[PDB]
């Protein structure tokens, strides 16, 4: 497997987008929050299929998602609303879950900064 696919998609002038008080709360505490975790670090960029020998991840991994894509689309104020953004994180660990199987130590590392993720979504600025 030779190259890395591009990005996902970051900035897009076109997209409807809003600064709500909830996706101000998920940059600020949310991923602020998940981003110090000592498991955070998979979870900081893009998955680097080259550097990891990982030929076959972006095979079974067609719609990418990592915290260094959210928070630039947080920062460029992407969204429309916070459920955008949750969607985001649950592709995230989805694609986690579905390249590597229950165990493993990047599903342990997944599974800790997923439950730190619910706690502080469970309640949210209305
Ligand atoms: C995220 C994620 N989803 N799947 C993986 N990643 C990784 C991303 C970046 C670096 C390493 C990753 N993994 C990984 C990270 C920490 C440990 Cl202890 C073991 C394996 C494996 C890779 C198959």
């Amino acid at each position: 497997g030779s190259t890395n696919p591009p990005p996902p998609e970051t900035s897009n002038p076109n997209k409807p987008k809003r600064q709500t008080n909830q996706l101000q709360y998920l940059l600020r505490v949310v991923l602020k929050t998940l981003w110090k975790h000592q498991f955070a670090w998979p979870f900081q960029q893009p998955v680097d299929a080259v550097k990891l020998n990982l030929p076959d991840y972006y095979k079974i991994i067609k719609t990418p998602m990592d915290m260094g894509t959210i928070k630039k689309r947080l920062e460029n104020n992407y969204y429309w609303n916070a459920q955008e953004c949750i969607q985001d994180f649950n592709t995230m660990f989805t694609n986690c879950y579905i390249y590597n199987k229950p165990g493993d130590d990047i599903v342990l590392m997944a599974e800790a900064l997923e439950k730190l993720f619910l706690q502080k979504i469970n309640e949210l600025p209305t």
